[PDB]
């Protein structure tokens, strides 16, 4: 049992562990596309002593944070321990080695999507975005008098085949990901994968259709088994007009009873209808998780709310440094100090605060965040809050 | 078909319409207790066409709003139109008469709980609190190292019979309702009703138990049919210590698989556990609805966030006045003006903003709230935000 | 094992067998009310091995048949064989003795409701009415422009407590039962039972309400467990106006999702709506079963369609006689003959034809009814058809 | 937005709208077969803006009506409005243009299958056949002593592969469709489609088998998911012997618990068993809808019951003409008049009466059909009644 960067000969063993570990594993030809996002020395394997019994890697990603700032991000992925080798500390050893490499490579943050909620807190990852499933009973749905795009003249939305309008989807997504906290650059290979996944599979998913607006798109398909349910796989809108117009078209799917979408807690959709209750929250879960690799680099890189006045404090991250934190005019300066801490938190808590999805006050009430000053708590809440609601780009 | 204040002789007819309209109607002896909260001229009936075919009333309530300010509130209730008299405008006529009386009596706000989400927007009511059902699979639940009250020594929480500790529940609730936006004064007659509802009914609900802390209580009962589900009917905690201690006791119900509670979106419970995902959001719905009766009185009465700097704007409420709104040092001044509006919204939208449960930005994105200045939007968001999370007291 | 008319001392043993045999058995005090409808020598018991191991009886009923003719009817009821004494021919021996007594007493017909569909055919009983469950999704229900009672002015329907309007229900039912094939006289004791069953039971059924029109009523209650389902236990309307007005009131139960009723296949309700499909048939089953005791007496007693011209044929009932049947001007003459049969059928088939619920052609296609003349088949179809649709009065 | 006959270049756009509108859309190569039934100028499209946002067409069909008369029928089909273009009156404009063309082409009737029950009434279509799902628990099913084909000697029914006996199915169907009201000519291309749909699809439907009698056939397959359910897709029998023999074979599927079939309300199957209740009605819905294009042509073309004596009346169809209607010796004469109307009905009601599936009395009780003479109602009921039960051929 030793820990190594895999050679080309290790990858068949890694795909076998992948197929046994991940139910949503497409296969090796699809795995080739994703592999292009793994940098040299981005992967570790554990061999027994010989077959692959553990693996983990990161992908080179670009993450948008508040203030429309784009950070180089290490996307932790393809993490698996063989069922034959549980409770040997293989995950701890693989995560320690990858974090060393990620830190040394100069990534200010790492990110992942968690298969379970109890694993990644102890490695410094905090849940940073919230997935919100809305199910609309579209048979009762009437748009409010106030909702945009409810007048005479033609529709701005077109029903199209996804594959024939790739360029338009790419361009709209690129605009979206740059202006929204949680946005990820989507490289060409992941557009290849998305559009291949949009065709009908024999005994699998039904054909996907697209609703296309100049400033937004929705990809949807009828559910495999519930033929009265339309599942929106992806809706990206750059303007309120685009968002409302796309939902007018979706509510116009007269053969469906229900439209479902995985969106974010601040989706304005319920407020577009005369009955806000028709847009039902059916499911809620942690989305992207963040580990702040470099506390001062991360805190200085993002923008803060201009509304809160200039303030100074001392932040201690448990086994992650103590800093003089000065926040004013929407910017932070974060410098080493040995002055007494006014705020303490584990590294995972800072990750959860970083994109504005969780309030310092809420984490303080659970004692995940310690201070004796409630004024400082209000100030942190307001400063770290995101003006543009935090959203989730795509799973990896 | 005429509209009148009911006489004592009308009430049997009103209880018949009540029994046919409300599945949760206990009966006349329980209705006597609630009736003590209805002021003289608090009720309207429509006679045919002669029997009661329509009724509506308000109760005298006290509602806590941000800044720990307590407002006299008209609680709209017992609203019903006979199934024989639908689509005759009876609801519109009853609501118009009660709103006249509520306004003339000097109530700054009216409030209600909506049986459907599509009815009350057009009468100026906006959803102002959010109900959030959490279901905890307590078999997997482990408290985080950071969570309070996880050391040696005795437990501060006692398992007690509700009826023998009425005084302690009342005193804890009174502290709670005064410091939390959405808090309602609970009069003696509603404590009588709550504790009568806590005993086992033959062929009905199981016996209720209480977990009692000096600074909090939880009332719970095992579900009628799912004998592995404990339903928390009410948990009120004045400190984080009390909240955590009560949840340690609830997770200690070793014969249950699941604990369910109707709480609020900022409940810190998920952050008390090593796996935040174990506290699942199973249900989400509008709680209390507010109609702002007097815009300047309501806006001047509540506290605003001290963090946002002094700012001035002009707010138009659709058919509800135009005001010069100046917000600074956590207070608002709201005076008549004919100056050009910078913000427009229907009266229901203001109700939805008033306790801090909805962001101006979110309502703006649905065009329920119109402005050409995005800086003003950020300022409204921050100013109307509530430092203490908004919660829902009790249904009426 | 001997077969006897029960003495007063046998009835406790009969109530024990009743409680073990019938899940819907209320108890002895309710059984006293029903017993008043059992004539002297109306009951047989089998003693062992001495306790009651078998019982059967008939009640004196009045059944309306086509032409508004009311026949004395023996209502077979309370039929049970102990689980300890199956397959000893106890049912055959009890039915043979009761049929002897019913025939000798001068009843032209016997009737029953079958606990199973496979038992009573061999004793000469044929299913004669069809139960049809309609479930209306009332949220989508809009009345057609053509539907009666959709104008200005007051409602003719009142929401009332059943017990306070007994006289009106009785009078409407009496009019209904006299003009509808399948109608049964409902004696005072069964009105006592119906109205006692209309009150809420602790851990049982919810309170019943009534919708009252001068020419119709509906009794309904919210379902025990599905609180969005209203169950109409009984709707009796003497005019189309009354039927439509009552359904307008039922569709006005705005707190319900669904209204269910057990009605008949020709219920006009689907045709009152713009979408006939909203009135869904969820359940269909045989209602009343008839045994024709005296073929000539039964055939001469009912009215026939005036539209079909005079015709003569020879009908053989298997081990029930051969008759010259002459049908003209809506009357039949049925006299003994030894002339060759043109129509043959078992006695159960004649029961199924008698109230017009089944077509001779349909039974002929199953070979339950034999003839070599298809013209005679068309003539029988038309003659036995009922102008007023056959309905089911109440179970016994 | 203009309305045109599509060119060959429009059809890819029509197949895209088809795939997005119809979940049961096979694809373009199958669509080629159906297209052969669309006459020149049989199709309209709406272009925006230019893509297809609306389409509708009719197919040239042959419909059997009472008296074994075969009418040229316009089969309305492929009707779809893009979800982006709802509530622009596109359906009304397309239906108006197609009805103009259908009327001018000399079709006496149009027909369709309705995706929803609330759409087509306002365009003059009435539901004219009733689909009846029977589910038989075949484990309890015993054939009555009277049922045909229950003796010694060989079986007349063979278990065969559908594709190897196409000629026999075609010949039996051709006999069936000519003698049954609701029968449709099935062209070669739809036999091609039916038999391609009878083979097993990877991840789809299981292999179909056929039971073949000289005078009938049943096509059945085991359900995708419920492996104890056999679904009869089609049973056509020309004689009672064939119908019973096929059901003896179906009840002989000893590895199944349940047999389901979509049949008609007069299916004699329940009467073939000792327990009629085993043949359960699980589902009921409108089948074929008719619009009478030419009232006198349609009314004169069908046969009427010979049993009812000659009678004369005046029928007004709302905005469809007033006619002197004389019915005698199974024929109608229908001539223009300005004499006072004795019967009034919308055009959709006449469609519902035309094949005998609905009684004039039932529609009169809903006030869809107005007269002051109840004798005339009885006469219409009897005259329009169908001697051979109305059935549904195949969906389009
Ligand atoms: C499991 N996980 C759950 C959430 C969804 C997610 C989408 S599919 C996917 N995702 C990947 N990150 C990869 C990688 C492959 S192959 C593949 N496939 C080889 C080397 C690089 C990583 C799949
Ligand atoms: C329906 N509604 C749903 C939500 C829960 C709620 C609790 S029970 C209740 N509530 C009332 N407001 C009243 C009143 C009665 S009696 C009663 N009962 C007579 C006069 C005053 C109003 C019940
Ligand atoms: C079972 N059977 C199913 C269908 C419904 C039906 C209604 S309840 C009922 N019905 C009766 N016929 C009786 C009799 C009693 S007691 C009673 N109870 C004693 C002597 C006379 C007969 C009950
Ligand atoms: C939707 N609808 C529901 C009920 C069943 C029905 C059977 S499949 C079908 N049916 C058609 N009428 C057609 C047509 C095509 S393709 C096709 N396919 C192109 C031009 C002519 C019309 C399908
Ligand atoms: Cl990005
Ligand atoms: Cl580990
Ligand atoms: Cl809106
Ligand atoms: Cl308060
Ligand atoms: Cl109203
Ligand atoms: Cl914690
Ligand atoms: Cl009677
Ligand atoms: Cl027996
Ligand atoms: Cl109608
Ligand atoms: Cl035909
Ligand atoms: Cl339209
Ligand atoms: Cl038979
Ligand atoms: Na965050
Ligand atoms: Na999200
Ligand atoms: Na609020
Ligand atoms: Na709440
Ligand atoms: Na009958
Ligand atoms: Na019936
Ligand atoms: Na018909
Ligand atoms: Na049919």
């Amino acid at each position: 049992v030793t820990l190594c960067s895999p050679t080309e000969d290790d990858w068949p063993g890694m795909f076998l562990l992948a197929a046994a570990s991940f139910t949503d594993f497409i296969g090796p030809e699809s795995a080739t596309a994703w592999r292009t996002l793994v940098p040299t020395d981005g992967a570790v394997v554990v061999r027994d002593g010989s077959e692959v019994v553990g693996m983990a890697l990161y992908m080179d990603l670009r993450l948008t944070v508040p203030g429309e700032v784009v950070l180089p991000t290490a996307g932790l992925s393809f993490v698996a321990v063989a069922p034959t080798h549980r409770r040997r500390g293989l995950l701890r050893a693989m995560c320690a080695e990858l974090h060393r490499r990620i830190a040394d490579s100069g990534y200010p943050v790492a990110a992942l999507h968690a298969s379970e909620g109890g694993i990644y807190g102890r490695f410094g990852y905090g849940p940073a975005t919230t997935l919100h499933e809305l199910t609309v009973d579209r048979r009762f749905a009437r748009f409010h008098a106030d909702a945009p795009g409810g007048g005479l003249g033609g529709s701005s939305v077109r029903l199209v085949r996804p594959t024939e309008h790739r360029g338009e989807f790419e361009a709209i997504y690129e605009r979206w990901r740059q202006q929204v906290p949680g946005g990820l650059l989507r490289p060409q290979v992941l557009w290849d994968e998305l559009l291949a996944e949009a065709k009908a599979a024999p005994g699998g998913d039904r054909e996907s259709f697209a609703l296309l607006h100049p400033d937004g798109y929705a990809l949807y398909r009828v559910d495999r088994t519930d033929l009265k349910l339309a599942r929106v796989s992806e809706l990206r809108a750059v303007t309120a007009d685009a968002h409302c117009a796309l939902w007018r078209a979706l509510i116009g799917l007269d053969s469906m009873e229900r439209i479902s979408i995985i969106t974010h807690p601040q989706d304005p959709l319920p407020h577009l209808l005369t009955d806000t209750r028709l847009a039902r929250t059916t499911w809620r879960q942690d989305g992207l998780w963040l580990r702040i690799m470099n506390v001062p680099a991360a805190l200085e890189a993002r923008g803060y709310a201009h509304e809160v006045g200039e303030f100074s404090t001392v932040l201690e991250v448990s086994d992650g440094g103590r800093f003089a934190l000065k926040i004013g005019d929407g910017r932070a300066r974060c410098t080493p100090t040995d002055a007494a801490a006014e705020i303490e938190m584990d590294r995972d808590v800072l990750g959860s605060l970083y994109l504005g999805a969780h309030r310092a006050s809420t984490l303080a009430a659970a004692n995940r965040l310690r201070t004796k000053d409630s004024q400082l708590l209000r100030r942190l809440d307001a400063a770290f809050a995101s003006d543009v609601p935090v959203q989730t780009a795509f799973e990896f």
